[PDB]
This record gives structure tokens, C-alpha cells and sequence, in this order.
């Protein structure tokens, strides 16, 4: 009894030491959880301040520019009255000085000809009365409210530089040298490359950049161009032949046609249409945030206010490029030309 | 000819102190301009500063809020994950006595068992491992977005304290105590008295106070109602007998009818048909600005995003009572009553 005790208490050293092994493990998990968390809120408190000092930025810069033309406009007022004050301070003292030459029987009468003939001159060279007129922008108790839809702009990041790939363009269209516009040619054509990457039958052109991940925004304008979309397109869908507007094959597009009907192309049998502003986009930007995967089209004619149209909320994959459908030219009645706006 | 000059020389010295006085009085109009100017300049920068200063307390406001509830997670879980490492270091107190215990025939034969019974008790008591959750709230691209909707609420100045009238309202509508909650009694009303300023035909009470400018706030809980209407009615508007319920007559109305349709009652033949938000309205607030003369109804069942319904644009006339049409109580049908919020 007593050896088979000795034998199996070297057994229980060794679980006793496995146990404070895993025990010190566990402790060494919990201080590195601890440190993590503590780190974890200071993130938190570093993200929240970048996103409120964004606004914040925002506000002084406004504040900034009101407050200048405040002092401008008074500092233009102050100078035209106090060159009227001159002015008027001239012809005062021209009229005392010709008091006092009044006041002053040979000599009399040979200088009441000449102080007649000056005094009539400073009566007659009056100045007008000045106008009190001061052109600051008023506030009213709407204002605050225009600041606030003037925030929406200042929220969204900068534009996203992009630029039209001539390679992936389809072969009617034509892109200037800048890489911001794009039309269609009147001539024909040149056939279709074999290359995969150019869009076969589909009239449409996708921006040299490839969006990754984060917030992005970009502005297209359209002018009163009659149809076109604007949209994204899957890195992995197929772009040679006609494609179907939907997120299955993967475009996701708001498409406006004959004008007026503005139709955000979902997934059904038919593209559903939306409601039309009451005045035509001239100038869309699109946004695209892959964090809580949204994509939304937002109508921003008055830079101000930009009211939204539609937005996708599945989930996006990466890479997708943004993409634009000029379609056909139509005899010239669709040559308005789709331009990218650049900061 | 001297004499002459002579009696009409005091006629141009009088003429001349006429142009002098009226010269002085332009200078002292001009020095008064420059000082109204400045002041203007002055009051101008003291109204943004006001505005923008209310968009910058509630930024502050809602930055402090959230870094307190960081603060407050964070000492939460130093606390539980203080006593998990406190519980930690006990067992390893004990298990690093245990082995010394271990480490030092009879003696040993007889403390054996008791050693391998206290190790088995500790290793049986063994604490499961920890969890890693935190519970603050993340921040995502959209997060920014979701302040800026919620600074809507924000800016609107506090809710109106208004009451309802007992001796304005309805002869069927019985006003609680507290003064914010109406609803129709089912038992047979007394007849109309012939006090004009109650209404005779039209179901409706009207708030104790009385708006006369500036930017005003109040908002109707109107629950699940199945037909009412908000809005303002004016002072001098006769409420005796039916209303037609147009601007020319004084009413200015928001009435939803039959549960889904949600009309505004602009002047025409019908009051036309606004489109119905995807959920009902549970909870509308009206917002009136003289300044500009806009009633605006903004539908805020969720506190943070407030979407708009209908603004009327033109000018009010001084004073506008706020108005609501309870409506008939149909048999029980309509027993849902209209209740104004409190601050």
C-alpha cells in the first residue's frame, strides 16, 4: 500500500503543476483582456472624436466664412461713409469759410460778387442723401435648418478621384484626354475587341479605380441627358453580350430612361420605378460605404441640400467597380455626355 | 444798386447757415449709419453664434453621453475581470501550497491523503474560462449619418407647453385634469352653448395658449388612431357650424382619414392625397415659423429621424391657435384618443 501510494504521489505533483500551468495561462489571458478592453475604449473614444470633429470642422469653417463676410461688407460700408463724411466735412468748412467772409463799403462790395458766386456753387454741388443699405446675409429662423441639409454634403467624404478607362470603353464611345468625359461618336464604329474586359454590347464605360473597402463617394454629371445609369458593377460579372440590371448578375444601377421615368434597377421581372423630383437630376452622387454595405444615389443639383433617391443595402463584393451606361447615341438625340466632377 | 446788394447780402448769409445746418445734420445721420452698421455686424455675429452654438451643444452633448457610457463598460468589465483574475490568483495560491505541501515515511503516508484531497477539491473547482464580450456601442461608416438625422430633433426648439380648453372644446370631448390628453365619450353630450368660441359642428379642441411668433414646436401622440387632423386655425376664423378646412378660411389641416390616407388640406376642390409613410404615424410634430411663415408636419415615431410630411408656405396671420379634429367617436370605432407630449 505504501509503495503504490509513493508511486502515484509523483502522478498528482504533475497534474497539481499542469493545473497552476494552465491557471497562470488563464491569468496571463485575463491581464492581456483587461489591456485589450482598456485599448478597445480608447478606439472607440478616437473613432467617435474623428466623426463629431468632422462635423465640428465643418461648423468652425462655416462659421469661419460668415464671420468674414460679416467683416467685409462692414468694413466696405465704413469706407464709403467715411468718404461721404469727407465729403461732407469739406462742404462744411467751404461754408464757414464762406461765412466768414460774409462777415467780413469798397471792399464789401467787391468781394460780394465773388462769395455770392462761390456760396451759390457749394449750394448748388450738394450731395445727395446716402442710402442705408447693407447687404450681410440675413438669418432667419430657418437658417440653422439650411446649415443642416448643408451638412449632409460636408459629411460624405471627398470626391473619389476616377477616371474613364479607354481599354474597358465601349468602342463607340470616346473618352477626352482628361479622363473625366466621355460621349458617344457620331462615326462608326470600330468591331469589337476579343479582349473580355471592354463591354461587348452593352454602351457602357467603368472607371479606371478599383473601390476596396470604406466609404467613397462620387458625383456624375449628367446634364439633361434623355436616358443613361449610373451604377456598380461586379468585378466577376461578365460584361461581354447584353447584361441584366440586377444585383444577381451583379449591377446595381439606378437607370433613367426616356427622360422623365428614373427606375432603380432591383431584382424582378420589371426595374421598378421610383418618384421623380419635381425638377430633373442634372448632377447624381453615388455612395458607397462596404461597412454596412450601402449604396446610395443621391440627388445633388443645389450642393446644399442632396435628396436621396435609392439606396441598396445588401451586402456589396469586393472589388466592384463603378460604372456608368451612356447607351446608344440615338441620331444625336443622346449625345449629352456623362461627366465625372472632380475636386 | 448797393443798397440793394446790401438788403440781400443777410438773404445769402441766412441761406448759407440754412446748407451749414443741414450739412451738420447729414454729418451726425452719417456718424449714426456707421455706428447702426457696426452694430448690425455685431447682432448678425451674435445670432450665428446662437444657431451654430445650438448645433454645438448637442454635438457636445451627445459626445459626452457616449463617452460616459465608454467609461461606464469599461469599469464594468475592470471590475468582473478583476475578480475573475482575483479568483484566479487564489487558486493559484492554493495549488502553489499544495505542491510545497506535496514536496515535503509515516508523516507523509498520513498528510498523502489529505493532500491528494484537497488538490482533487481544487482541480474539481476549477472556474470555466472567461468570455470576451463588450457590449459599447460600435461605430460604423453610417454611424455619422445616424447623428445628422438625429440632429433634427435637436435643433427645433423645446416642446410648446400647451393645454387643452375645456370651454373651447367639443361638447362630446371630455379634457383630462393634467390638461394633455382629449378623448370622445360614448354617453350623449349636452347641447352646444351659445358661446362662440367653442366649436358646434366640427369635433375638435383647441390649445390654451397662444402662438404669436417666432419658431414653435409641439407634438401629437396620435397612437393608432383610425381619423383626425392637426394643424392651426386662426383667431378671427368663425368655428360655429361645419369648416371647410382651406387656408382661405383659416385652417390649416393635416387630416389622415380611414387609417391609410393622409391628406393635406390645401385650398381645391379635395383636399389632396399626400403618399403614406411604410409604417403609420404614431407621432407627429408641428412645427410653425412666423419668421419665414412655414408650418412644416414632421413624422416622428422614431425620436431620432424625423421625416417631413407637408409645409405649408405661406404667410400666417397673428395669432394661430393649434387645432385638433378629434373627429366622431363612430360607435367606438374612433375611441382612441389624441394626447399632446410633455417635456
Amino acid at each position: 500500500a505504501h509503495a503504490r501510494l509513493k508511486t502515484q504521489l509523483p502522478q498528482q505533483k504533475l497534474q497539481l503543476q499542469e493545473a497552476c500551468m494552465r491557471k497562470e495561462k488563464s491569468v496571463a489571458v485575463l491581464e492581456h483582456q483587461l489591456v485589450e478592453v482598456e485599448e478597445t475604449v480608447r478606439q472607440f473614444r478616437g473613432a467617435v472624436g474623428e466623426q463629431l470633429g468632422k462635423m465640428r470642422v465643418f461648423l468652425a469653417a462655416l462659421e469661419g466664412s460668415l464671420d468674414r463676410e460679416a467683416e467685409r461688407v462692414r468694413g466696405e460700408a465704413g469706407v464709403a461713409l467715411r468718404r461721404e463724411l469727407g465729403s461732407l466735412n469739406s462742404y462744411l468748412e467751404q461754408l464757414r469759410q464762406m461765412e466768414k467772409v460774409l462777415e467780413e463799403q469798397t471792399e464789401f462790395l467787391m468781394k460780394y460778387c465773388l462769395v455770392t458766386s462761390r456760396l451759390q456753387k457749394i449750394l448748388a454741388e450738394s450731395p445727395p442723401p446716402a442710402r442705408l443699405d447693407i447687404q450681410l446675409p440675413i438669418i432667419s429662423d430657418d437658417f440653422k435648418f439650411q446649415v443642416w441639409r448643408k451638412m449632409f454634403r460636408a459629411l460624405m467624404p471627398a470626391l473619389e478621384e476616377l477616371t474613364f478607362d479607354p481599354s474597358s470603353a465601349h468602342p463607340s464611345l470616346v473618352v477626352s484626354s482628361s479622363g473625366r468625359r466621355v460621349e458617344c461618336s457620331e462615326q462608326k464604329a470600330p468591331p469589337a475587341g476579343e479582349d473580355p474586359r471592354q463591354f461587348d454590347k452593352a454602351v457602357a464605360v467603368v472607371a479606371h479605380q478599383q473601390l476596396s473597402e470604406g466609404e467613397h463617394y462620387w458625383e456624375v454629371d449628367v446634364g439633361d441627358k434623355p436616358r443613361w445609369a449610373l451604377g456598380v458593377i461586379a468585378a466577376e460579372a461578365p460584361r461581354r453580350g447584353r447584361l441584366h440590371a440586377v444585383p444577381s448578375q451583379g449591377l446595381w444601377l439606378l437607370g433613367l430612361r426616356e427622360g422623365k421615368i428614373l427606375e432603380a434597377h432591383v431584382e424582378a421581372k420589371e426595374p421598378r420605378a421610383l418618384r421623380s423630383p419635381e425638377r430633373r437630376p442634372t448632377r447624381i452622387g453615388l455612395y458607397l460605404s462596404f461597412g454596412d454595405g450601402v449604396l446610395s444615389f443621391y440627388d445633388a443639383s443645389d450642393a446644399d441640400a442632396l435628396v436621396p433617391l435609392f439606396a441598396f443595402h445588401e451586402r456589396l463584393p469586393r472589388p466592384v467597380y463603378p460604372f456608368f451606361d451612356v447607351c446608344w447615341h440615338d441620331k444625336g438625340k443622346n449625345a449629352q455626355p456623362l461627366l465625372l466632377v472632380g475636386p
